[PDB]
């Protein structure tokens, strides 16, 4: 199963586990997900976080919903060689979710050489 | 764990599990992944397969690689209402992978109302 | 040319043109792109903004770089019918760009029934 | 206009323009899009084709439809260095479109260091 390729862990001391944080404002839920909170993850042409996806499984429901996907596509690559463009997209993803439901939020991130990583938090 | 939202077994009545098939030609591995092979999954504005992702974990290695992602973006929507454009993208994905390695291939797919689905096959 | 399918205009009078705003903080450039600033764009199962992409062409250079892509994937769809999930992803995209270069930022957004839309701003 | 960053003609020496080919079978239109058909475009960790998108504008209509998007995500990167994984995703995209309409098909591709490229063909 695919779960055997997905890693998780303590974000407070790592650099791969996506950290999920949110702030509820009325019917709006602003979610921030990032890799490399405590320890910045490298962002080079050879080693970088490709994307972060956010999912939401409402409490008591059977099917998870993909809320969004953020792809970080600039990693220094240029005609002058790797790490020469001075253009890098940091692995920080923001999602504005409109819902009055509660449940669980899951984040799935992919490092180009270190596989898949996950994390989750309860959405009160 | 996000895996708690991923199903690997179809329920009788609707096909969701992405079926993986491949053909090895020299250094090339042609992979076909599809949802609803014989009995098609619905493809309406309201209910459809959004995408299929292909992953490869080489034998004996520790990090899975994302081979590709195919998004099926047309589902009949139009200014004249849902299911009126006569333009639909079928959930059939093809990937041309160049590798001489062996291992396991995983497929992850998403139904807009039925969550995540997975499958895997051994790449010999 | 694909440009014949891309529309542009005044966001103060329309509701499809992606509005670009940024803030330069040290070596970081925080870019906010959104559709429906003045006039909120519908976000229903039948009619919604699918994604917003950000591009950067550094001053004096020949090749544009894709900075990122944000996909808004929840639009009310559920097993209970269209617009019944109470889960919607608003078309607001945030990008954290690390660069000391100046140039032009382009935004490309896609509405599921109203085609492609663009906008641009000078990154000073 | 973003079109000022999109090229439609290759320069001798490197293939970038996505070549579109299709086959009509009943209500199904099988579309194949590829970069570097005759002369392969590089596919290294430092230089590679990131994705190909397919669009369809039905004859006489005003809004283009995105048919699909294929992301080629493996480019040799590994913990053992750039170009060491022996896993590369070739820039060949296949789309199965269900439609009885005619019109124009557009392809948009992106090289990580050579910007955006386009091409189009009439769907008879
Ligand atoms: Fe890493
Ligand atoms: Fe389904
Ligand atoms: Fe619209
Ligand atoms: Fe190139």
């Amino acid at each position: 199963m695919i779960s055997e390729t997905i890693r998780s862990g303590d974000w407070k001391g790592e650099k791969h586990v996506p950290v999920i944080e949110y702030e509820r404002e009325g019917e709006l839920v602003k979610v921030k997900v990032q890799v490399g909170k405590e320890i910045p993850h490298p962002n080079t042409t050879e080693h970088h976080i490709r994307y972060i996806e956010l999912y939401f499984l409402p409490e008591g429901e059977n099917f998870v919903y993909q809320v969004g996907r953020v792809e970080f596509t600039a990693h220094g690559e240029s005609v002058n060689g790797p790490n020469t463009s001075d253009v890098y997209t940091e692995p920080i993803a923001y999602f504005v979710l409109k819902t009055k439901k509660k449940g669980k939020l899951y984040a799935l991130s992919y490092c180009n050489i270190h596989g898949l990583w996950e994390n989750e938090v309860t959405l009160e």
